[PDB]
């Protein structure tokens, strides 16, 4: 993580001043002012890696995809004749924790620091849903949009989308 | 938000140390810490969008509209015989609330904060004229900078700038 | 100024943590964040005044005017006949305060913050030799700096000097 | 230093907040301050030369002989005939003070500091060579990433690796 000398100069100050504020972990400031100053390259690739990225169309993606559930929930528990469409299925169970998990994050976040869609069933495991979900709501975003109303839907087209 | 890993180390040490000196707040310092950290592109985003700008010389515009209203004023109360010209037509109204916000904003900064054009009339609504004023305003500087003099103007010239 | 949108936010973070170290100037900082956040063009600009330079080389040739005169009224003093050399010839009077004011800053640095030239007699205005000098000290630099020895001059070379 | 102009509002503004936070060094803040604000070059110099640099491959290299000193340590107190093979030639004896600071003190950092290698023999000098080693390490490294094994080595790999 290169990083002019100024910026060095600016974060080896902050190690300074957190150092003054929060005595109590000193030890943790002066080990990265101490990176920092040196240049430990090591170290300092190693702090770069703390800092992930999520893109805004992937995070509008996920935002998309629990609307779109808002959608079908909606639609389904306002149909008359739910023609055997079992409410499973139309629930949002999220995504993979194990190869997910950048995404699992996110709902997370959307929902428990956010605010967001708080009416949804979270599962017993917080929205993880345990299996690869990502390439199934990419299909069902595909069919949703396709529709000539997102919302209101009917028996036929939630069962398009669910399929997908 | 174009952010280097750099400035999102800065950036997310300051939030630590926002929550150190005001706990108070702490939520809303972890979550803004979060959406550096991660990288969460929507959030970093609308981060972004808070930030205005104005041109130096839209700046130095309205302050010249201003200025222009204060040779106006001035010249007109020094009129021997203020030919029927009413007061309100040489007293600057400002900007519209709804089209001309930034405008507005600065002329209440200029006022309000910097301390300059005290003895301007605010009129009821603290300089919202209510209607579009900046296309006026810039015809009358265009007549006014025209002017052999821009001050102690003659009631002939003050028709012609406040008729733009 | 062209701050970057991430560097706003730095600065701005920085206005709100002045204000809770310093509540007694909230009205200065706040106004600061203002401008900042608002993008405040003409202000902004003002701020960039705020920063001066003064070039290494330039700071080093300062330096090395006083250690000229180090180096003359050193050689002055150990001469068995000063031949009606003047001590105050020989004594570096600084720079003129009207014209040549960062000079004159950088002198008074060096002396009073750095500790460096202490001994130097200040004369009567701290440096100020309020004439200009700059130019003059140029020439005896050329001419010091040509001299064999720069140190334990005769009385010869210190009239070069001087002269110059 | 090749700092912005938003770069040096950023550092101005540290040291202002290092003096509230830090009023006991209040002195060497106003003077960093000063250098920044009026852009003293030399002095700016100067405070480069304070941060250093390691580079990455560099700092592995580094951890990388030590681990080669394990791999060969183990080795040889497995070995049920030491053809001895004196353990000072088994032992990681560390860097040149003199020549080889920047290397010495990274090693003593890896054990101080991150805590790895704790177990390895200091010396009396922890870890000053007091020869230099760099060159003898490279060829060491070679030999060792050469044989079949790099662990749980023979005798004669032992003897190969330390004769490089
Ligand atoms: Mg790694
Ligand atoms: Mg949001
Ligand atoms: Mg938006
Ligand atoms: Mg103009
Ligand atoms: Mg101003
Ligand atoms: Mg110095
Ligand atoms: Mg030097
Ligand atoms: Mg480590």
């Amino acid at each position: 993580m290169e990083m002019t000398n100024a910026q060095r100069l600016i974060l080896s100050n902050q190690y300074k001043m957190m150092t003054m504020l929060d005595p109590a972990n000193a030890e943790r400031y002066r080990r990265l002012q101490t990176i920092i100053e040196r240049g430990y390259g090591l170290q300092m690739r190693e702090l770069d890696r703390e800092f992930g990225e999520l893109k805004e169309e992937t995070c509008r993606t996920i935002i998309d995809i629990m609307e779109m559930y808002h959608a079908l929930h909606v639609s389904w528990s306002n149909l008359q004749d739910q023609q055997s469409i079992d409410e499973r299925r139309v629930t949002f169970l999220g995504f993979d924790a194990a190869t997910e998990a950048r995404y699992l994050g996110y709902v997370r976040f959307m929902v428990n620091v956010e605010g967001r869609y708080t009416h949804f069933d979270a599962g017993t495991h917080g929205f993880n849903a345990q299996t690869p979900m990502w390439e199934k709501y990419q299909r069902m975003l595909n069919v949703w949009h396709a529709c000539p109303r997102q919302y209101h839907l009917s028996a036929n087209e939630i069962n398009q989308i669910i399929n997908a």
